[PDB]
RNA sequence: UCCCUUCUGUGAAGGG
């Protein structure tokens, strides 16, 4: 029985160079191609062809549920979705320059070990800052600081029936590592809104300029677990009840969770010709389904 | 990115 080998191998190619002829005015997003370029290079006689081609298919589903959603989103309520995300956290984001103060202001105060509660840290900060910042408050400083809390960055040791002392975690006593942690949590509040936010507008959103797109990119890197992909396919599955699904992308949703089920972790077991057929034919489908959405149904 | 107060908040309670 290794001519059904051989016939999941011709399978297999033939998907992949089915997809290859989108390469290359081209239909395709910038990442999607490069994506599609890892792929068409696996070489599937290989092992690590197999494998490697395998994780590239479930990678390009992952891309492909990624641009769907983006299209059911709306890119001029992003930032404004994004903040009132942040306010119903009890967070909030000061803007890029006065934020960067008041953080260092935070790290000012904390980054000797020090245990203040909340009211005289957030005094400390605005009584520093006011001046600098005639914006600055109790509330919206409180705001910052509720930002830092909810990203576990404090030791918060209770004194009974009184407030309780705040001290930095040791690892997020400098201005870089604590600012990573903050950003990341904003990152978490966008992904629990379940909004799409490109590194480049991330860096503009954060930090009022454009060399912060790969800091961003790592943070958004980071964040990447396997199990984001179905849920992700959630998402898009109950965006299309507030559509009605016109162009019926729910007809994807098998292979979409063909992928999804793939392990993208290393040492998972190698593919069976079987599955490495079916995923590259689940791909195929799902790609043409992208391109058929991009073209025909958007505005 | 309405704003401000209060609070021990992975957040609540109220004002303009
Ligand atoms: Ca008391």
């Amino acid at each position: 029985s290794g001519v059904e080998d051989t016939k999941h191998y011709e399978e297999a190619k033939k998907c992949v160079e089915e997809l290859a002829l989108y390469l290359k005015q081209s239909v395709l997003s910038r990442p999607m191609q490069r994506k599609l370029v890892t792929l068409v290079h696996c070489q599937l006689v290989e092992e690590e062809g197999r494998i490697r081609a395998m994780r590239a298919a479930r990678s390009l589903g992952e891309r492909t549920v990624t641009e769907l959603i983006l299209q059911h989103q709306n890119p001029q309520q992003l930032s404004s979705n994004l903040w009132a995300a942040v306010r119903a956290r009890g967070c909030q984001f000061l803007g890029p320059a006065m934020q960067e103060e008041a953080l260092k202001l935070v790290l000012l105060a904390l980054e000797d070990g020090s245990a203040l509660s909340r009211k005289v840290l957030v005094l400390f900060v605005v009584q520093r800052l006011e001046p600098r910042f005639p914006q600055a408050s109790k509330t919206s400083i409180g705001h910052v600081v509720q930002l830092l809390y909810r990203a576990s960055c404090f030791k918060v040791t209770k004194r009974d029936e009184d407030s309780s002392l705040m001290q930095l975690k040791e690892e997020f006593r400098t201005y870089e590592a604590l600012r990573r942690e903050h950003d990341s949590q904003i990152v978490q509040i966008a992904m629990e809104a379940g909004l799409r936010i490109a590194p480049d507008q991330w860096s503009s959103l954060l930090y009022g300029d454009q060399s912060h797109k790969s800091h961003m990119q790592s943070i958004i890197d980071k964040l990447q677990t396997p199990a984001s992909f179905a849920q992700s396919v959630q998402e898009l599955t109950i965006a299309l009840q507030r559509t009605g699904d016109p162009a019926n992308l729910n007809r994807l949703r098998p292979h979409l969770e063909l992928l999804a089920n793939i392990d993208p972790s290393p040492d998972a077991p190698p593919p069976t010709w079987e599955q490495l057929e079916n995923g590259l034919v689940a791909v195929r489908t799902v790609v043409h389904g992208l391109v058929d959405y991009i073209q025909n149904h958007s505005k």
